[PDB]
């Protein structure tokens, strides 16, 4: 009963987590959290974004009005989902700069179509084809009007349609490419047709292409599709002496967050802000390894499959040399704090957590967690990142831009976790050392550092005395004479 | 009079500045500096870059030689400033790949035009139009030569111009699309014209299409503009049976720092390396939030409106636990240093700054300031970043490249400031602790740490004695007997 | 002989290395390593990548089968090396979108050519030209078939070639533009020809343009080159009434790591994963300043010519204030450790390295080295980064993408080295301090800190005694009474 021992320590856990730091690729901490989202349910949630399942309809075919796509008339979407099983079943066509028209319509997010009163004098309208059947009957794109000769004449068509509204109009039209010179003359009379579609400030002027091509649904001819945007106060003009596949009206254009995605994932009734072709994913983590293609408020795509952020101190079953240093060992029985005191005196032994030092470490770790885990990434219509055809220069560049981006963000994520982990380990070591130093300072000349995180207190120090040290009210003067006598033999 | 007190401390100010760190979203430091430039004067400075105000002339119209644009003949610029009020007033035209021609001329930075001795046998030159008046007279683009029939014949033109120089020549030429067959035959005799412009390494052939486009300044036809660059030792060949709008010569091409910007900001007499469409901005800060479009030595565009870099210690009106730790409190009355000493002795009280510790903290902070705010970003001709029309694929990519860039730099700036501030707080805490420890070591057995940054010195220690401690010359041996006697009663 | 001195210290070297940190642009460390590769041997190593030296053949000429390029028939490569001296020696031609065809063939990595059963009824095959000699005899591109009239007739050609395989076929074909009407008629009978090449999903119709171009190898006519990819289950059709330069079969298409590089560096026998136009470079460093154009597992291109990473402590011939702090001075005579002890006792003087602290510092530094210099960057076919012609919009974007990437990586590299160096200086300072503190703790009341990294041990401490302190088994209880006496005169 003439001396007491007061030992400082920190908690420990039976199963820790291995994390990476600046100096160690593998080091065990008490707790960590995963920063990379690597799983999806495999389904696209239908809220909060308006999802339109294209089913067997490509957006381009829903736009032109392929007969199997009539149910998509006037549809809207935040995200149009294009299925790989979708196919075209109308007159065979191509779209110079297909990707751009698909993109601009996808971004517009509506197929709202307004029929206009184009006057086509002196021609036969509403041409139909065995390539574009409605049941057994010949048919054609709903939004296009295939004009041919009337009697022995195809006149010079010259028509206008002013835009007197306050929104932009999108016109989609085509040019028919016959298989032979004979077909050219049979349909259009003139041996060389031409289609010129213009506004006051722009024009597209096209000549038909003649030649036999592989039969598609019985047809060797083809249509090429073009588009024209007409702004308020501007006007559409169409001038043709043959081969014109006319528009029936315009699509309203909108701006907003709409886009299109290629996916075969089923749609489900649930809520998720982030969508990938693999399905919706949670956005609670800052990074994800599910797909570079995303839509909505999403974690950033990185190459890593896991990045673990330490959320507790080193686990011992640092710059300051306290944790895993002069303190040999963590305490598994300390579950109400991160740091604390054990003591041994006349009245027995005991353990108490230190609230203030525990809270300081927790507050600092929560601070970095809040910084890191803060959702900051919301992107909608972007660039394409997977490609079905070889194209060369433009595709090389699109791929390189995305690859460059991913490599830079993977770098940021890797560094972030290594630096943060090194600092977490160092600040928790720091808090342990600061509590030790504060205790040392309280004790003045009445105790000695045993070298293992323990003080030998050279006087009788009962439970209330120990509590005075723990709560920062120890009065060293009260015990000094006793202590100096015991330490040094002074009186 | 037999003991003294020596206290260590650091300065503080009544009102500090809130900054962000890795672990704290809000923490008060003594001083900080702003890293984001958020303001402009609203004017473009006319030095040091050569600014050319386009006024009511688009670069394309100054190039072709629209009659309202004669003052721009042979102009040069580092930055051509294009105003939104600019309009065209000549024959209605379009430029396939308009953006590319505008870009390459802008980047070249000169409209220096060299008239060449082209021979046009058998045609009428200098065609003119009511759409392009010069005063009361019909006129045409100054740099183009509208060729028409002579008598009842328009011959096959076949002309050459070798490049015997050692620089590239830019030729700008056009093809006329008449409104009607009557106009075509009246001008060119041939029912269908053709233009082929070739060199040894390239060829461009355009077959115009006849048809009405909207009436513009009385004209329903259009001219389409094309260009050809002829390398040293190569040869221009022009071949046409009608519809050629011929060049009169070539434009000189240069490489350098020239570009073009769309802005409605007025030009002013002043100096500024950095120009934005909003006006010039200072470049003393590393980041800016004014505009992603810039020219010259500019701060990097980021999303943040403010980023405060700590340039002083924590303000108390750290890893080491001195500042805001065992030192309870900063000293507002300490104004000639950052760290220092106060004492109470036989002669009274006093205060003195510690120069070495003050200077060490200041040098380290100036070090990071020099590193951070060092101007290292100078960009001239870049890509466009705002767009007046919907285009689809290439524009999607241009937008994505820029958004990607901005998000990465915004990340770098945010991390930089958080890391630097955390480190600044820690290094200033460190310097305080090191000064305390140095003082403790000098005192040996002659003093005890009171636990609050103060030492009780256990001997008579007058002003000279205190100064010996402050200046690092204290001789502990001189006072050891006296001190040990007071502490322990040894005598 | 009643006391001993034990001094702690660290090594130093006479000439250290100057590095940069967060706080100092220049600070000397004992050792550093260069992170930027700035040199090449100037030769391209022929392993492990399959390098194909194009010699005087551009890939495009090797593809078409220019007579000087016959040795490249059916070649394959990982990297095609294109020389600046390469020239074309066949009929003059141009390739609309040349860069894309060059890119896609380069990326495919093979010229494997399969002859197919095209039947050309009623025409003369194997046309040849004096512009395209094989020795003294006229010749033509080996992979193309120049068809001309047979007798007095050139009939409408109409042929098909199904893709019944499970791979993609690349067809390369051409259209002849005669110089004169006389030539057109002599070769093809029809006054105006036409070439239509199609599949089920695509079509191209090219109309030849008759007219003079500048003479190249005796020819004022030109051939234009086009290509068509035919997927499994699709069908190629070719339909023409003149001017067709027919394919003889297809090139097999592959995907993989192949690319093309412009370089004049010789190829030699050696091994190198990374190739630049300057020659191969080692990939042991994470960064390089040799060339932005690279192929293989390469360091990342940065703007800096040098970046030195500290791999040793501060050199003295920190946050903790030990190194270049209370320890005045490093020890050059310490060659078997980074930290250690010198002593002075009755038996003389001595020195010993401390293994554990030395190893702790080394292990931490090796940890960051392994992290930093870990080869993680491997790129194959990318985008072009140097250009011979002005092009405008697409080239502006390619350049901007590459410049953006480089500035971001240069930033990352600069920050990495500054941060790592600051931390290395601090952790080595920490390790010195930790050793000092551990020693202090062992000695208890038996020694005093002299303030300069040395302990005065206040008792007889022979060689065995010193060694017990160095190996951590010192028993302070044995000497405590003797020590307190010398210290205060208490025993
Ligand atoms: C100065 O610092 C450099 C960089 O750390 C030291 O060079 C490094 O030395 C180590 C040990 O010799 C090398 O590690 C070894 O690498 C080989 C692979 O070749 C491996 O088989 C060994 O088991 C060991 O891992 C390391 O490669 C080498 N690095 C470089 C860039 O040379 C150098 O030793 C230091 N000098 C002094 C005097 O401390
Ligand atoms: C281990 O670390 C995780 C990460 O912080 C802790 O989980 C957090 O707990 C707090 C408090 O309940 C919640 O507010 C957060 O939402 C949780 N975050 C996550 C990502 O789940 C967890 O509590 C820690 N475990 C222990 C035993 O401390
Ligand atoms: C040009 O060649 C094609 C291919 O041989 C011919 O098209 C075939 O015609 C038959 C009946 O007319 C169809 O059953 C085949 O399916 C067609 N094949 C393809 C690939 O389309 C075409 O008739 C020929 N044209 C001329 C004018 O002879
Ligand atoms: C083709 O149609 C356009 C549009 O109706 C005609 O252009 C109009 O012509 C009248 C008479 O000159 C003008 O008053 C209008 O301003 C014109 N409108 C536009 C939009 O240009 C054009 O004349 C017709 N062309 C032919 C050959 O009949
Ligand atoms: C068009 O003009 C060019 C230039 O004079 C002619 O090409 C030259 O023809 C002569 C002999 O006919 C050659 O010796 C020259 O080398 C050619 N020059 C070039 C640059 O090719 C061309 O023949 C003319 N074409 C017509 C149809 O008259
Ligand atoms: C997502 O789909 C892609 C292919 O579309 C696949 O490579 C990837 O492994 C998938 N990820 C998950 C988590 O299923
Ligand atoms: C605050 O920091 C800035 C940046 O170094 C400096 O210019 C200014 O003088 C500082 N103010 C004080 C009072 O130190
Ligand atoms: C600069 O101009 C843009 C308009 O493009 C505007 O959005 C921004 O608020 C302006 N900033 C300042 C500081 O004037
Ligand atoms: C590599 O080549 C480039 C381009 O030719 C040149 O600018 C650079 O100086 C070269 N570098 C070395 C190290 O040879």
């Amino acid at each position: 009963n003439n001396t007491a021992t007061l030992c400082l320590g920190h908690h420990a856990v039976p199963n820790g987590t291995i994390v990476k730091t600046i100096t160690d690729d593998q080091i065990e901490v008490t707790n960590a959290t995963e920063l990379v989202q690597s799983s999806s349910t495999g389904k696209i949630c239908n809220n909060p974004h308006r999802i339109l399942d294209g089913r067997d309809c490509k957006l381009m075919d829903a736009l032109l009005g392929d007969p199997h796509c009539d149910v998509f008339q006037d549809e809207t979407w935040d995200l149009y989902v294009e299925r790989s099983s979708a196919s075209s079943n109308c007159y065979p066509y191509d779209v110079p700069d297909y990707a751009s028209l698909r993109s601009l319509v996808a971004s517009s997010g509506t197929l709202e179509f307004i029929t206009e009163g184009f006057t086509w004098t002196g021609v036969t309208q509403n041409g139909e084809s065995g390539a574009c059947k409605r049941g057994p009957a010949n048919g054609f794109f709903s939004r296009l009007n295939w004009l041919t000769k009337s009697g022995s004449v195809y006149p010079l068509l010259n028509v206008t349609m002013p835009n007197n509204d306050n929104f932009d109009k999108l016109y989609v039209w085509g040019v028919h490419h016959p298989s032979t010179n004979q077909e050219q003359t049979n349909l259009y009379v003139q041996a060389s047709g031409r289609v010129t579609v213009s506004t006051r400030r722009s024009q597209q002027t096209i000549i038909p292409n003649i030649g036999s091509r592989p039969l598609v649904r019985g047809q060797s001819g083809r249509i090429s599709i073009y588009w024209t945007i007409v702004k308020p106060g501007d006007i559409l003009m169409i001038n043709s002496n043959g081969n014109l596949v006319a528009p029936r009206g315009y699509f309203k254009m909108r701006t907003g967050k709409s886009s299109i995605m290629r996916s075969n994932a089923p749609i489900d009734t649930c809520i998720s802000e982030c969508i990938t072709p693999n399905g919706s994913i949670p956005n609670d983590k800052p990074f994800q390894n599910v797909n570079k293609i995303t839509y909505g408020a999403c974690p950033k795509y990185v190459k890593q499959s896991t990045l673990k952020l330490a959320t507790g101190m080193r686990n011992v079953p640092g710059l300051f040399g306290a944790i895993a240093g002069f303190i040999e060992n963590g305490w598994e029985g300390m579950i109400d704090g991160w740091y604390g005191f054990r003591h041994k005196n006349s009245e027995g032994t005991g353990q108490a957590a230190d609230l203030k030092s525990t809270q300081a470490a927790i507050d600092q770790i929560n601070g970095k967690l809040n910084r890191v885990i803060e959702k900051t990434n919301e992107k909608f219509h972007q660039i394409e990142k997977e490609f079905l055809e070889v194209e060369g220069r433009i595709q090389d560049l699109e791929k390189y831009v995305e690859d460059t981006k991913i490599d830079l963000w993977s770098y940021n994520a890797e560094l972030l976790v290594a630096l943060e982990n090194q600092h977490t380990i160092d600040l928790t070591d720091s808090e342990m050392n600061k509590l030790f130093e504060k205790t040392r300072r309280q004790l003045r000349e009445n105790a000695e550092d045993m070298g293992n995180g323990c003080f030998k207190i050279y006087h009788k120090c009962d439970n209330a005395c120990i509590e005075s040290i723990r709560n920062g009210t120890y009065d060293h003067d009260i015990y000094r004479d006793e202590a100096l006598n015991n330490r040094f033999q002074i009186k």
